[PDB]
């Protein structure tokens, strides 16, 4: 009776797609009649608590409605799963390496415009997202991406401009803004800031020896432990930023530059993102 409904009796797990730190997306077979012809869907659960934490994340992408944002399909049943299409292209970690050849920088801005607006339209139903990550991208063909997981969004309250976060444990800190490194606070201008560091991921097609880890590695110093972070917000305070990419035309790379003004209110906003891109693009 119920098409959001998946039985766990059928649903039949295939293979593993991906893993957060207390989420894994595995690929499953939904296959009711038992011949091996159901649909695959994408599948999170947790690790062997943080069910509450899952189960916030169905409710905020089960009520999500966007082109560039993966589909909802269900959930399966105290414990629960999370069900979402399959998009058998993968991440765009997984996707550039292997399509250099057929993404060339034309696309890479329109894959830029998508993601912005999914950003955007997130933005609009008060949320901040907070992993913004070319690995959290999905790749829906050749002409299409979508924002792939939503394991740390957050809604921001009503007339308040930020969310303050309380487990900062396992934090993407190569990705964040200095707000979010020194006072744990959430804007949508710290979205933005991630999206800068996601746009240079996509203009080196993700290779692990440009990633903005590896190159801010480099700069600070790798062996630093306990005090990586410390170092890492130095940098940003002496205005040290990630370089230009290799073939990315100086007009894109200030786009970029712009997602990375230290003080979150003299950041580039989503909109204007997408029209400096698209003005690129004519
Ligand atoms: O096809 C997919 N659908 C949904 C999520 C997803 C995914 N999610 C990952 C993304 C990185 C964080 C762990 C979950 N990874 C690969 N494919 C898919």
């Amino acid at each position: 009776v119920d098409p959001t409904h998946f039985e766990k009796r059928f649903l039949k797990r295939i293979r593993d797609l991906g893993e957060g730190h207390f989420g894994k997306v595995e690929l499953c077979r939904y296959d009711p009649e038992g011949d091996n012809t159901g649909e695959q869907v994408a599948v999170k659960s947790l690790k062997p608590n943080h069910i509450a934490d899952l189960k916030k994340e169905i409710e905020i992408l089960r009520n999500l409605y966007h082109e560039n944002i993966v589909k909802y399909k269900g959930i399966c049943t105290n414990g629960i799963k999370l069900i979402m299409e399959f998009l058998p292209s993968g991440s765009l970690k997984e996707y550039l390496p292997k399509n250099k050849n057929k993404i060339n920088l034309k696309q890479q801005l329109k894959y830029a415009v998508q993601i912005c607006k999914g950003m955007d339209y997130l933005g609009s139903r008060q949320y901040v997202h907070r992993d913004l990550a070319a690995r959290n991208v999905l790749v829906e063909s050749e002409h299409q991406v979508k924002i792939g997981d939503f394991g740390l969004t957050k809604a921001i309250e009503t007339d308040k401009e930020y969310y303050t976060v309380k487990d900062d444990r396992d934090s993407p800190v190569f990705w964040y803004a200095p707000e979010c490194l020194m006072q744990s606070k959430f804007y949508i201008a710290s979205d933005v800031w991630s999206f800068g560091v996601t746009l240079h991921e996509l203009l080196t097609y993700c290779d692990s020896d440009s990633s903005p880890m590896a190159l801010f590695l480099k700069m600070i110093g790798p062996t630093h432990g306990q005090m990586t972070v410390t170092r890492l917000v130095n940098t940003l305070k002496e205005g040290k930023r990630l370089p230009c990419p290799p073939n990315c035309p100086d007009e894109v790379y200030q786009l970029m530059r712009k997602c990375w003004e230290f003080q979150p209110s003299n950041r580039t906003s989503f909109q204007n993102l997408i029209e400096g891109f698209e003005a690129l693009l004519k």
